């Protein structure tokens, strides 16, 4: 039905899906502004770690910060084969891809590292208040040379 | 068109629904939920290769296997996205159960799961789930390395 709530939801959804697309196609120095699209109390961060708990970056300069971390730590990323899905919720986007880069993470030696991902965005008011980033973390230890644990089935 | 396709979502929504509170003994037939050609299996492994479980009928053998490996696995926290696809849902939730591998012992395992599946004619025609492997390898006491993060 075209009613006045329903284009609202669609602006919305569109608005927010450019979001996701320059968010994922942010590259180089770019990144060090990419902490801009998040609401000034957002989070980001990786879902999947050794740990087992989410190391989770809260706050937009938080994030402007660690950003700077990274683009050491991964000085030539790019994301790649990215699907974005729209959800019920104009505010929630999923996305699945690729991604491929050098590691240089401090007390390793440096790597080629590639995975597959899956992202979560929610939003707020137009922009991002959560981002979380999922993935197999064994894919990350091959990277940096640390022996994978195998199970046997 | 959009009348085919708003209903072609809420069955299938239906069906996602079905597929992630099936539990007990009614794992036994859900392999019914799939196109006989349908694929389902675990996209996160310590190998980085999937374990796909290839044909109804291979899914409904399997499901037999894993009853004994997991004898009362629940999954919980169940929220169902749907897309801009019809015939494509993503899942976002988690789920625990004992965990009785061959040689390993028993244990409990849970973990947080996200679950994509897509249908053909309103079935399941691939199910691929993804997990952080190391709550895995924990639950079965195996050791996992950690990555020196620092700040
Ligand atoms: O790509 C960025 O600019 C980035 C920014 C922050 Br802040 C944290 C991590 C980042 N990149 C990694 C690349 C490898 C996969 N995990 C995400
Ligand atoms: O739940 C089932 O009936 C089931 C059926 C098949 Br065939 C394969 C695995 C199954 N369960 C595991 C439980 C732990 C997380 N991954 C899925
Ligand atoms: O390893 C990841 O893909 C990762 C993801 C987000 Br998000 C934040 C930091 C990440 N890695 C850090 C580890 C410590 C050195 N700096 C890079
Ligand atoms: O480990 C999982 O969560 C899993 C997922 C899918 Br799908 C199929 C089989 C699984 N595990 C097997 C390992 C060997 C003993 N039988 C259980």
């Amino acid at each position: 039905e075209n009613t006045s709530e329903n284009r609202a939801q669609v602006a919305a959804r569109q608005h927010n899906r450019k979001i996701v697309e320059q968010y994922m196609h942010t590259r180089g120095e770019a990144r060090l502004k990419r902490h801009l699209l998040f609401t000034e109390d957002g989070v980001g961060g990786l879902w999947t770690t050794d740990s087992g708990q989410p190391i989770a970056i809260r706050g937009r300069e938080k994030l402007g910060e660690h950003a700077v971390w990274s683009l050491q730590c991964f000085p030539d990323w790019v994301w790649t084969d990215i699907q974005i899905f729209e959800t019920q919720d104009p505010n929630w986007f999923w996305v699945e891809c690729r991604g491929e880069g050098a590691i240089v993470f401090p007390g390793y030696p440096r790597g080629q590292y590639r995975n597959h991902f899956l992202h979560s965005f929610r939003f707020e008011n137009g922009l991002i208040k959560e981002q979380r980033e999922f993935m197999n973390p064994c894919e990350q230890f091959r990277s940096l040379g640390i022996e994978v644990p195998e199970v046997r089935r």
